[PDB]
């Protein structure tokens, strides 16, 4: 129950649409030395009845050393369906809930631990609430399904100085290998990042004028086949920050001049399931 001044709890949100398929539900937050249990819910309702259908619970119970998944719906629970907490009493918390057209994906750690089937229509999720004991440090709900090969433009002002695009994906369980380009209208790459697995490497490179340059490796590769990660392409004075999971990777000298980083391209064995400028 540190410094909040963000996400106090009881945390409650109206969705601005319905919760469809290809979305995700982020929730990351710390848990204290005397943290018993904390819930998310995903809800029914609108103004703020409170007592609607819970289309999906989660209690997430340190006491008992579980997560617990259930439905409420016309007065009662269905039976609950459980899987083990990999959390002690005070380490981070980092849940994530995708929707899909037959069920809800659960990711824990950025690891995928449940498949809950639709009991409820999806349709009827119209509010999120996050209660117990948890101090939430970040909330996301957005995301769609990303077509891989994936391209788009950024935004007007694209990737410019003191900005930063972020990127959740998830690398393929027997890919070799995916990559990121960051570029400028003429099709020059400002920053090419690679990841291979086969070479135990990430690979950080420009195109320019049709030409690859030196090309910039060496480093832990902090991703695993399988497991979800969290992309930050920080663009800086002097160079592009990148961060996995929180921690700087790698920075990237310019080659070009920064400003009109306008294009984005997203290939290879991966899963892109969010993409947002921050």
């Amino acid at each position: 129950m540190a410094t909040e001044t963000n996400y106090p709890v009881p945390y409650r949100s109206k969705l601005t649409e319905p919760f469809e398929p290809g979305q995700t539900l982020i929730i990351k937050g710390k848990t204290a030395e005397d943290s018993v249990r904390f819930t998310i819910n995903l809800h029914n309702t609108s103004a703020d009845f409170s007592g609607n259908d819970v289309p999906l619970h989660i209690s997430v119970r340190f006491d008992e050393g579980k997560i617990v998944f259930n439905t409420f719906s016309k007065g009662e629970w269905g039976k609950e369906e459980r899987k083990s907490n990999p959390y002690k009493k005070g380490d981070d918390i980092d849940i994530r809930i995708r929707a899909h057209d037959s069920k809800f994906s659960i990711s824990v750690d950025q690891k995928e631990v449940k498949e809950y089937e639709h009991r409820v229509p999806l349709s009827s999720v119209t509010h999120f609430s996050v209660d117990g004991d948890i101090l939430i440090t970040y909330i996301h709900w957005g995301g769609k399904y990303y077509p891989v090969p994936y391209e788009s433009g950024l935004a007007g002002d694209g990737l410019a100085p003191g900005k930063s695009l972020l990127i959740f994906a998830t690398p393929e369980k027997k890919g070799k290998r995916f990559h990121i380009n960051l570029l400028k209208k003429n099709g020059d790459i400002a920053l090419h990042f690679n990841p291979r697995f086969d070479e135990k490497a990430i690979v950080r490179n420009s195109l320019i004028s049709g030409e690859w340059g030196n090309e910039e490796r060496e480093g832990k590769n902090p991703l695993e086949k399988g497991i979800g990660c969290d992309l930050e392409f920080r663009n800086e004075e002097y160079a592009f920050q990148i961060y996995v999971d929180g921690e700087r990777f790698a920075t990237y000298a310019h080659r070009l001049d920064p400003h009109d980083i306008n294009g984005l391209q997203i290939g290879g064995d991966v899963e892109v399931t969010g993409i947002q400028m921050v």
